[PDB]
RNA sequence: GAAGCUGACCAGACAGUCGCCGCUUCGUCGUCGUCCUCUUCGGGGGAGACGGGCGGAGGGGAGGAAAGUCCGGGCUCCAUAGGGCAGGGUGCCAGGUAACGCCUGGGGGGGAAACCCACGACCAGUAAACUCCACCCGGAGCAAGGCCAAAUAGGGGUUCAUAAGGUACGGCCCGUACUGAACCCGGGUAGGCUGCUUGAGCCAGUGAGCGAUUGCUGGCCUAGAUGAAUGACUGUCCACGACAGAACCCGGCUUAUCGGUCAGUUUCCCU
């Protein structure tokens, strides 16, 4: 089962503060990814995009949707970690294929 | 036939593998210390409500601007001697609306798309050049509050309540009872459910009004999420796809929009 239930998202900011105080760098000159270990056995991810970086509410939402579709497909492969995503400045200019390959280009060096 | 305007619709459809939400129902497991009857009452059976009570089934899920600080209202909480000053808005006539800086029909001028413009007394006093002449004008907001869970005083003062609080006017003073308040000796809901999508709606028939709009009769009810809900490759009538995001709701205008199909309208004149 490749479902994406409620127990796979960082709801409260406490998990965000935990990931911030225990971070490991894994970013590009465009997108930065952080994370930390947990204990539930299944990995969880957080979604944080800055409104000041890019406006246009169809954007940011598109980034969230693409990130969810890229994360929920590899939940049975990558180890159990508490991830978090952030979007920098010039990110809304890329299309879907470029963003997808850029997101899949980072998770290869996550051998933790 | 080419070019320019206004109005109407659209700015994708179909299938293509897994998934996110909420609506209804189906049985299923606990709680009822809910109800009723039998009972071994260690309780069982049935009816309701709640809980992740586990899956199945059915049918669903972003606009012509959802976007703005540009207006008006719906619905709550707080507050409010009646007397003015001060400030703001509106200012051709007549209608629409629940209201309006919104809509419509006339007149004057402006004039040609200035067929759109302040068009309230330039003499009542030297006016998209000033005073004034009338009407109106509390504040904050679905994190408003409402219901619960839960909360766990701090013996109260120089003692007066007058200038602790301009009490509310509140920008100002006339004062209406002008108002219960200093630091120790302070510790306290962080959660849940409703508001919440039936809309001062939509469609059809039929009168009224030059117009905006409306009288009457029938039918329709699958965004409401809470780091906050839209991805997959093949063909296509692929108009080769652009501006863009719901967050309590409604009525207008204000920006942004590649463009495609019709209707009306003018110039070009092979026609
Ligand atoms: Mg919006
Ligand atoms: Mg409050
Ligand atoms: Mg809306």
């Amino acid at each position: 089962k490749l479902a994406f239930p409620r127990e796979l998202r960082l709801l409260t900011p406490s998990q965000f503060t935990f990931v911030f105080q225990q971070p490991q760098r894994a970013g590009t000159p465009q997108i930065t990814i952080l994370g930390r270990l947990n204990s539930l056995g299944h990995p969880r991810i957080g979604l944080t995009v800055a409104k000041k970086n890019v406006r246009r509410a169809h954007e940011r939402n598109r980034i969230k949707r693409l990130t969810r579709e890229s994360f929920r497909l590899r939940q049975h492969e990558l180890p159990a970690m508490d991830f978090v995503v952030v979007a920098k400045k010039g990110v809304a200019d890329l299309d879907n294929r470029a963003l997808s390959e850029a997101l899949e280009k980072l998770w290869r060096r996550h051998c933790r």
